[PDB]
């Protein structure tokens, strides 16, 4: 939301303003914690529920870094585009 006046319940919240950086096994798949309230960031542990919120499954192609979003604000969920530098 552009809005900057009210956190509406239903809103994601920042994690953390800036990646999560995780080393990531090719073919198997991770879902993203969208909302910013789960405990184990940045994935989703269930505490989406109340919200309406939901994970975004990634399943990357090869071995490597994935930085991902911290900020819940990113363009291209769900990694980072530098979004949480001007949040
Ligand atoms: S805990 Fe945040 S999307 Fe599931
Ligand atoms: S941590 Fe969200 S765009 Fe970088």
């Amino acid at each position: 939301g552009s809005s900057h006046h009210h956190h509406h319940h239903t809103d994601p919240v920042i994690a953390q303003k800036a990646p999560y950086p995780v080393t990531v096994e090719a073919g198997k798949t991770y879902h993203w914690c969208a909302c910013g309230r789960s405990k184990a960031q940045p994935f989703c542990d269930g505490s989406h529920k109340g919200t309406g919120l939901a994970p975004v499954a990634y399943t990357p192609d090869k071995a490597g870094t994935a930085y991902f979003c911290g900020c819940k604000a990113s363009k291209a969920p769900p990694l980072c585009d530098g979004t949480h530098k001007t949040l």
